């Protein structure tokens, strides 16, 4: 029985571990995670709004993973020795591996002066919770609201979802008229999402904001978040201020120190994310795989204010399906290799209703896109939450019917047989 | 009995006077106006188009106000002595006052050079009927038509109405293809309206115009209107001209000389409009109130070309309602003071169809907006006119059911209890 | 018998010749054409896509024309001597005329460097059949496609068609996601078509390109087309580059030499196109008339990158009716002159669906427009093709019913009685 160590107990890690397990019962699998729970991240904005209890959107891992014959180690992974094939945890426990899957997700950078002190974030359950405590003060004393993304940000979705969910909340409380709302993004235009748009997203989102009276400034670098104002800089280099009593800003992401310590064949020097090829396998150390946000994928377009590419839920689900297959195939001496399609369904919950975004694939050129908005989309996200948590709880992230439902509805094929894995992830075999 | 004097027989004046008489049957009211008729301004564009007889959209006041025990003075109020509590008329007749309501509407400034001479306006019924003559000449032998708003304009609606009405008319006599149409405006973008747009009004008006082949220039200053052309200036300081056989440009507004005649405590030095607080009361002379266009309200937005903020019929009806209660509460020694909501239902007639706008409030940030378009809206404009005229003739501008109706359909309340009057009108109390 | 000579076996020539035949059976008519067949130009993009066989979209003229007493000479008109009322052919045959109709269509100019040998065009049948061959080269070797219009272009429609149709095909073959697409135009914005847009056509095309992932660069000047790339130049004169495995660009138009061989009273000194008045008649030589693409019509607006006005089928077949009547009324001593209305009804085919455009007249100011999209519009283009070729084959381009159907469905009269022809073609009597 070969040994696969997975670092990181999130969407990517869980999915790779369950994929490997369901494809090969006679396989020793160890998962290492610094958090004792899997957290459902797409529900963090709602948690930040106080519309979710943490226990509803999390699954304790240590009592669960043994049920699927997976070893859970509840520590941080400190370093990787890819020559020795070894992972070292923080307490000093060394673990040998035959294959390694890195899935540590994003490491937050609050790159704006004062952002970490005077702003709020929704990227972790921990941050989402101290956001909730702060919104409490906004409702009590309605001042101006500023929301958005700093330079380097690569996950733009949640900030739109927060802006619009907050609008809804204030409007339910009959105080929206006491609260100006500005959205500031490093995107060249609204609805760029770090992907150069999804269909006519720029137009869909611009009307959404105009209809719901949400002022916006795009194509600018947010430099500072003071207790009382947000300072930013446009392409001429002049700085501007905007009054703000409450702010929520997306951090930019970088890779973790664990990856960094594997050397510059594994760790991308620029951002410390995991160097991978079309097959989400490391070029140099071919028993190392990266899955999820931590994977180094080049941007789709070099925008005037730096932006990066989002790794969304469905993309990662495909990454995990491809890496699991490629590991299994290597073990079984099958030369076949798979690249993930990297397509994305994306639902942005605006409170009462929601935006549906489908891009196939996400990195252009695209075969097709779907942009729709409705109440149905909001229910779909609540359903999907309930559904994903059940998958984590029942040992299968990729039940065969999900694949076929996605075929019938969207003509989506999650992974393809790759003829040549040498090349940037996202680039076409 | 206490003595209140209403200066001005327009929307605000009549509304305020009627509300007072209905709250307090035994209160003496004197209304002074320089016109023996009440002008229904919302129908003046149709009068310029020749779809109304002046007699149908006017109400003679002399035989009417004495029916509600309102003393009518058919003279111009010349000066105001606020320390001596007196108004002095054109013939020099001194009338003393306990309370003063100023509702003199706008003093028109034809601020582009050559505008009074070479252009038409639709602001007064005199100018409207004049415009009718010029349209006749136009139909006889077509030429370029340019319509719009100069710098300083705060009433954009009627220009949009007129452009689109004139379109429908030129088209219905098959002569449109021989008539270019350009709309040039001081608004930063189309459908800004001085209010920073209403929902996605900017997208909606740009589409209306493109469909109806109306050319447009926004964010420029009309500097000159000549017999043959219109000269305007963009933000670089560059001059451009546009050929024109017929022009109709909106003048800008300023306070009258009668207001100016009271100190710099009643008359806003920058524009001669009445200094009022949240409760539409003068900060220093507590027995002076302003209603309607005459009131100084800070612009919602400093736009690159100076624009002001409209005071719509519903906004004014609300002002008048708030002021009535404020005066009566003060007479009765009741500490309750009321702010108007300053929301707008605004219908722009386009000939056979029309655009329905609803802003709550008008001054951002907004609780909600409605922007719809259709036939029904045009018919609702004809029917509201008939309704409003009936209101003036029957001594109630504010019957109880009307408020309940607006509450049921739009969830609007015309007036709020104001915790503290001290602050700019429109600002949140 | 008077003798009318038509140069041009295309839409313009045929429709003038047929029209004259139906108005005057005893009139002598001679058609000079270098090509032995009428080509149904609107179906050339489909021919390039390989969805038509040449034989289906063309009519042999040599056997056909004698059936309507039209003498067909299959040679290229070489020179026109307006002082001798003659036309000399490539063999040397001098033909006299009492009236002349110039309808040679466009002489293609491949302005960009490398355009003629490296790009491909769809403007003639030979060029279109040649493009099919290169499209084969692409389907087997997926690479970047770029498509558009060079400076000075005037037929933008076929490029939009082609881009869209090509997208449809790439999707059919499942290779769309392996093939980027960029549309590069001299138009100031998308959907300008050299007409200052039709209705809200800019919003419409932009949105069309977004859903389908066709990138675009507008308001630039294409200067080079190399085997592996396209070089364009922006308004700052800064020179840019984009990769290209396959290209397809519209050439600009100029007048033929046969026109140039007459005075500069007949050939416009700037473009060699035929000088005509409102009545598509030459101001100097009153018995010379021009029909179709060869006619000199001023640009609707002076665009940052030069552009021209399209001459669409409906416009041309209206020139033909106007010119016809003008020759007939001269023969019959009727002082009456007609101008064509010049309204367009242009269906842009996209493969499985299509874009309906109606502009009446094409040249602003307009009486009305209709811009719509759907499957029906695609079945309408196929239907119209079958219908038009029937008209060619059956000898009447303007059946009475067709004008009455146009009247009651679009309120379209094809010609207007014109009190004064002296002026630019397309300007208003
Ligand atoms: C706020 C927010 C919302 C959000 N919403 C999404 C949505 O509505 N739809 C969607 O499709 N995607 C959404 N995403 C993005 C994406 O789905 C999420 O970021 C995923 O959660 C990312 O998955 P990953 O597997 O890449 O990372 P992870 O966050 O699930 O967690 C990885 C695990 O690794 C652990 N870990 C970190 N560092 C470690 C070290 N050194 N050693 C051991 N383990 C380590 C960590 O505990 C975690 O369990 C959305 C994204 C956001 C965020 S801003
Ligand atoms: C052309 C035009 C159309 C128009 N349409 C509107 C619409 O469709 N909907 C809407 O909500 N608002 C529209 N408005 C704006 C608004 O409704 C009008 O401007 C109101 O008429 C403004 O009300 P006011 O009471 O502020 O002004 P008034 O003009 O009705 O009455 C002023 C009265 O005062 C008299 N007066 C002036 N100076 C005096 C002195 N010194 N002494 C005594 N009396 C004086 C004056 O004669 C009049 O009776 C629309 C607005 C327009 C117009 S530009
Ligand atoms: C590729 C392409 C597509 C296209 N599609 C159109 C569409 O879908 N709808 C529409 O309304 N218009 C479309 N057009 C534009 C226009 O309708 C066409 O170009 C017409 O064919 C123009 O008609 P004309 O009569 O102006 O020209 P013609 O092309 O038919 O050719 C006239 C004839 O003259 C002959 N000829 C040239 N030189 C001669 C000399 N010296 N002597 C004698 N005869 C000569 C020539 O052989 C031809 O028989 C569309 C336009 C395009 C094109 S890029
Ligand atoms: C057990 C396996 C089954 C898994 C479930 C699979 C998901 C099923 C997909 C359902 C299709 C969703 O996509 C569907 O889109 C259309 C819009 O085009 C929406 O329909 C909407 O149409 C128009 C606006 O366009 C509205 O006037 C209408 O009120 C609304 O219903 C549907 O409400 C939505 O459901
Ligand atoms: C004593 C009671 C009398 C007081 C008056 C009470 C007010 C009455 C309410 C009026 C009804 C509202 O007006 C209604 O607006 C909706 C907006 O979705 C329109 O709904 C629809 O109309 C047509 C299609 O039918 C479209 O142009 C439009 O896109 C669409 O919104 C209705 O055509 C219109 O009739
Ligand atoms: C005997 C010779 C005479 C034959 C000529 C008859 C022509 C009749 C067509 C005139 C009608 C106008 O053109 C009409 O545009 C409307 C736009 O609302 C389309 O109306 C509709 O299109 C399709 C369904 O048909 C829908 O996707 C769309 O939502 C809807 O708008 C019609 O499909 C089209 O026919
Ligand atoms: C509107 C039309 C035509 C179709 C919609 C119906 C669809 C797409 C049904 C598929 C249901 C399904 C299992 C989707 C998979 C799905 C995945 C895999 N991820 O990762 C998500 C992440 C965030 C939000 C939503 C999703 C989501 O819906
Ligand atoms: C489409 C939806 C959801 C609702 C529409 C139904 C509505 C708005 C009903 C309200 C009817 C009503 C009594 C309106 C009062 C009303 C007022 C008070 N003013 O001042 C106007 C000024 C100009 C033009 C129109 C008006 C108008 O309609
Ligand atoms: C959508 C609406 C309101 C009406 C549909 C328009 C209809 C039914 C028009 C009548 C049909 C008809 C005989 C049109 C004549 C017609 C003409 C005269 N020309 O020149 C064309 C050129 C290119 C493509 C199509 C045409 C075309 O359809």
């Amino acid at each position: 029985a070969k040994h696969v160590v997975v670092i990181g107990g999130g969407v990517g890690g869980i999915a790779t571990a369950y994929n490997l397990r369901n494809l090969m019962p006679d396989l020793k699998i160890t998962l290492i995670s610094d958090r004792p729970y899997f957290g459902f991240t797409p529900a963090f904005p709602h948690l930040a709004m106080g519309w979710r209890k943490f226990e509803d959107i999390s699954v304790p891992l240590a009592p669960l993973l043994p049920k699927f014959n997976i070893e859970f180690i509840n520590e941080k992974a400190e370093s990787i020795d890819p020559d020795a094939n070894t992972v070292t945890t923080q307490s000093g426990k060394k673990i040998e591996y035959d294959y390694l899957v890195i899935a540590t997700g994003p490491k937050l950078v609050f790159g704006a002066e004062g952002q970490e002190e005077n702003s709020t974030s929704i990227c972790t359950a921990e941050h989402a919770l101290e956001t909730q405590k702060k919104l409490q003060e906004l409702y009590a004393n309605p001042g101006p609201v500023v929301i958005g993304a700093i330079p380097g940000v690569s996950c733009f979705g949640p900030a739109y979802e927060f802006a619009l969910m907050l609008h809804y909340e204030l409007k339910k409380r009959g105080i929206r008229y006491k609260v100006p709302m500005t959205f500031i993004t490093s995107e060249p235009y609204l609805g760029h999402f770090g992907v150069g748009g999804i269909g006519a997203s720029k137009r869909l989102v611009e009307d959404l904001f105009a209809e719901r009276n949400i002022d916006w400034i795009a194509n600018v670098a947010v430099k500072a978040i003071e207790p009382d104002k947000v300072i930013y800089e446009d392409l001429n280099g002049n700085t501007h201020e905007v009054p703000a009593k409450f702010t929520m800003f997306m951090p930019s992401f970088q890779g973790p120190e664990v990856v960094a310590s594997a050397g510059d064949k594994v760790a991308n020097p620029a951002n410390k994310m995991v160097i991978v090829n079309r097959c989400f396998q490391n070029p140099t150390y071919k028993n190392i795989f990266g899955v999820g946000v931590v994977t180094a994928i080049p941007p789709i377009e070099k925008t005037p204010i730096p932006t990066g590419v989002p790794k969304t839920g469905m993309m990662i689900e495909q990454m995990a399906m491809a890496v699991a297959h490629n590991i299994v195939n290597d073990i079984r001496n099958n030369p076949d290799k798979y690249a993930p399609r990297l397509s994305a369904i994306c639902i942005a919950d605006f409170g009462e209703d929601a935006g549906f975004f489908f891009a196939d694939p996400v990195i252009p050129p695209r075969e097709r896109v779907i942009t729709k908005m409705g109440k149905w989309a909001h229910y779909f996200k609540t359903a999907f939450e309930k559904y994903f948590l059940w998958k984590v709880r029942n040992g299968n992230i990729a039940p065969s019917f999900e694949e076929k439902v996605l075929e019938i509805f969207l003509k989506v094929h999650p992974i393809e047989l790759c003829k040549d894995c040498e090349g940037a992830p996202g680039s076409r075999c």
